[PDB]
């Protein structure tokens, strides 16, 4: 007798049609946080007749759960019987329920119920509840000095393969991009990530310069829209190029030796600098010519002495062209010219 509203009419009828009301629950989250459950549309029961004037208060109207499914929805949900107020009783399990039909019941309070009947639907719902994760506990990476804005981090000295940095999240099913976004706390005018897909890859923004910074330390973080990840740690390592030549801090040198000199006595100690790593930084000194005979050089220390079997006379000036080249491959090698000015001069 009493009816459910909202009444839809079914249409060359005169009826209305059946409800099924509506309800969803976030899985996991407590009665505390969701209460009260929002019922869509709301439950209600008015009368017909008589009641075609303002009821106001005391509708007289007892709603109860009749019966549903499973069988446990006593366990979860309970209703109030004259409000129709929908309470969770506990936190629900989508592993254990995804869903409930429950029958509600509306029937008058004055001793003659003629009871009402109506549908009510109530999904758990998948909620984003877990942490998006990185496969790896950190990520080593390796860029060539001279590579250019937009180059990719390589994971090897080989600088073969680009690095791979894959970030999932539980809550997305497999081969789907979890469309993570990524925090990098550190660099990020130097480096950047890719922003979308399963894997990802850092490039760089700025080209960088083993001379200047050889190495690279920061976190990434990456966040689903509610928590999260635990900071990755990232190390990069900035490979060294051929980029610096071997250099004499003058274009000359002018010198005087003396006659009483001989063969093993230190001329001129010549120093040029070179900044790369290793034997791109090792450098050879060599003169090429100029000294005729008098004059050798240390090949590794670049200091200039007397020639053995060699006395110097008065007059004598000579024009060395000395070079300082670094011990590259000679595809890549750089080198540098000094000349020095020798006059010999009496005591
Ligand atoms: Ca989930
Ligand atoms: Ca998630
Ligand atoms: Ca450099
Ligand atoms: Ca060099
Ligand atoms: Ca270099």
């Amino acid at each position: 007798s009493p009816m459910f509203l909202p009444c839809v009419l079914v249409p060359n009828t005169r009826d209305c049609r059946p409800l099924t009301y509506q309800a969803a629950i976030p899985e996991l989250r407590t009665p505390e946080e969701l209460n009260p459950i929002i019922v869509t549309p709301p439950i209600q029961a008015i009368d017909q007749d008589r009641n075609i004037q303002p009821p106001s208060d005391r509708p007289g109207i007892l709603y109860s759960i009749l019966v549903g499914t499973p069988e446990d929805y006593p366990r979860f949900f309970h209703m109030h019987p004259r409000t129709a107020e929908l309470s969770l009783l506990e936190p629900v399990n989508r592993d254990f329920h995804q869903k409930f039909d429950l029958v509600i019941k509306a029937e008058q309070d004055n001793g003659h119920p003629l009871p009402a009947f109506a549908g009510l639907h109530i999904e758990i719902l998948d909620e984003n509840n877990q942490s998006p994760y990185f496969t790896m506990p950190s990520y080593q990476g390796y860029i060539l000095e001279s590579a250019p804005v937009g180059a990719t981090i390589s994971d090897s000295l080989n600088l073969t393969s680009p690095l791979r940095i894959v970030a999932l999240d539980k809550d997305i099913e497999d081969t789907k991009d979890p469309e993570l976004h990524l925090f990098l706390n550190d660099y990020t005018s130097v480096f950047t990530v890719t922003q979308t897909g399963i894997t990802r890859y850092l490039t760089l923004l700025q080209p960088v310069d083993r001379e200047e910074q050889q190495t690279y330390t920061f976190s990434i973080t990456a966040f689903d829209g509610v928590q999260e990840s635990e900071p990755v740690i990232v190390n990069i390592q900035v490979m060294d190029a051929n980029d610096n030549t071997p250099t004499f801090p003058e274009i000359s040198y002018d010198v005087y030796v003396y006659t009483d000199m001989r063969p093993g006595d230190s001329v001129i100690q010549l120093t040029a600098v070179d900044a790369d790593e290793g034997s791109n930084g090792e450098i050879t000194y060599e003169i090429l010519v100029g000294a005729q005979g008098d004059f050798i050089i240390n090949k590794t220390t670049g200091l200039i002495t007397i020639a053995p079997g060699v006395e110097m006379i008065v007059g004598r000036t000579y024009a060395l062209t000395v070079q300082a080249a670094d011990n590259a491959p000679p595809a890549e090698r750089r080198n540098s010219i000094c000349t020095v000015y020798i006059e010999v001069l009496p005591p």
